[PDB]
């Protein structure tokens, strides 16, 4: 329903934040293992802390078996590794979502999870409090020599926007109209950005599927926003990474075990509001990374503008209609290749040709 809060950019990142030595870095080189190398992003720069990892969906897999394609191309997720401090706070402010790591380990100076949830939760919220007051004050000295309604309107909202954090709350699950969405994505606040919450443990808890510590993280964060809990081993996939893929597959047979890497890049992805339309044919079968919400036109303009500038339809197809009736002349067949507007909200999954000019 209402607007998305979050910045209107198209390369998002998501940054691992977390307590000192709890797995940020192990976590980060089991990632880089997996990513794409760099010079496939001539446009970009990436930095030593920074990696992209292709998104694994089983749709686009099933489509690549389908037309065999000579192109075969997927979304990726960027992962930021950040460092706590203050120029802690610039990394993380330039990123778009947190994979906040949490240890839930004994070592071999206390284990406690909730205790970290805490720390960085209020250092967090004291930070944007910090961002806020400053606004806020060069905001009502500016108010002394304009009548502006904008300058106004900010200062309500950042009044607003501190009695929130100052009860104990995240920018990001306030209750706000469309018009402070609009201003608080001005803002880049750091409780604003969406959290996926990663309880590394170890490879025995991970496999038993039972650890101490979930039972009081679960319940904080139902009192918290209700994100989402993977809870992954960082050695079990460290290990499982650093091993060929035969090597792999007997592993997890015998130990009765699987990765959850993949889960997490998925949701990551997701968190950060990020979704993604295919097409699909012989020459190439290609993921279309956009942000939710997104409507016809603007999704036809990321392939090449002229298909929103002159845009008449989308033709799209849903996932579920090609594998259940085999192909796109079965689909066709049974009326359900439909023809959408201008107005059609993109759903995740869809399988779109653009008709345009
Ligand atoms: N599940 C686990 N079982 C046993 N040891 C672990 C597990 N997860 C992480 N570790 C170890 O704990 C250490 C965590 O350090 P690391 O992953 O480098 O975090 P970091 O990047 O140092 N965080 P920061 O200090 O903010 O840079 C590593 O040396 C790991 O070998
Ligand atoms: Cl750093
Ligand atoms: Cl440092
Ligand atoms: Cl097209
Ligand atoms: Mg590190």
């Amino acid at each position: 329903e209402r607007p998305i809060l979050g910045r209107f950019s198209s390369h998002l990142k998501i940054g691992i934040v977390g307590l000192p030595n709890v797995g940020k870095s192990t976590f980060f080189n089991i990632v880089t293992k997996l990513s794409i190398p760099a010079e496939n992003f001539p446009f970009c720069t990436i930095d030593p802390n920074e990696a992209r990892v292709y998104v694994p969906d089983e749709r686009f897999d099933w489509l690549c078996q389908l037309y065999k394609p000579k192109s075969e191309v997927s979304a990726y997720l960027e992962i930021n590794d950040i460092a706590l401090g203050n120029a802690f706070l610039s990394h993380i402010r330039a990123v778009d979502g947190i994979f906040h790591v949490l240890r839930a380990f004994e070592d071999k100076d206390s284990v406690d999870p909730v205790r970290d949830l805490e720390t960085i939760g209020e250092e967090l919220r004291l930070k944007d409090i910090e961002f806020v007051q400053n606004k806020i004050d060069d905001l009502e000295k500016s108010m002394k020599r304009s009548n502006d309604k904008q300058l106004k309107l900010e200062h309500e909202l950042c009044e607003k926007v501190k009695a929130h954090l100052e009860d104990g709350k995240d920018v990001r699950f306030g209750d706000w109209k469309s018009a402070d969405i609009e201003i608080l994505n001005t803002f880049q606040l750091l409780t604003a950005k969406p959290v996926v919450y990663l309880v590394n443990m170890s490879e025995k808890d991970y496999q038993r599927k039972k650890n101490k510590f979930l039972p009081k993280i679960h319940a904080w964060v139902q009192e918290h926003g209700g994100e989402t809990i993977i809870p992954f081993s960082c050695a079990f996939e460290r290990l499982l990474a650093d091993m060929p893929p035969d090597e792999a597959a007997k592993y997890c047979a015998e130990n009765q075990i699987a990765s959850v890497i993949p889960k997490i890049i998925k949701t990551g992805f997701a968190a950060i509001h990020l979704i993604y339309f295919f097409t699909a044919g012989p020459d190439e079968v290609k993921c279309w990374q956009i942000r939710r919400q997104t409507k016809a036109p603007q999704a036809a303009g990321t392939i090449h503008t002229d298909f929103e500038r002159g845009f008449i339809c989308a033709e799209v197809m849903k996932f579920d209609d090609l594998k259940e009736l085999g192909s796109e002349s079965a689909v066709k067949a049974a009326g359900k290749y439909r023809q959408e507007g201008k107005t059609y909200v993109v759903q995740d999954g869809d399988i779109i040709f653009f008709k345009f000019n």
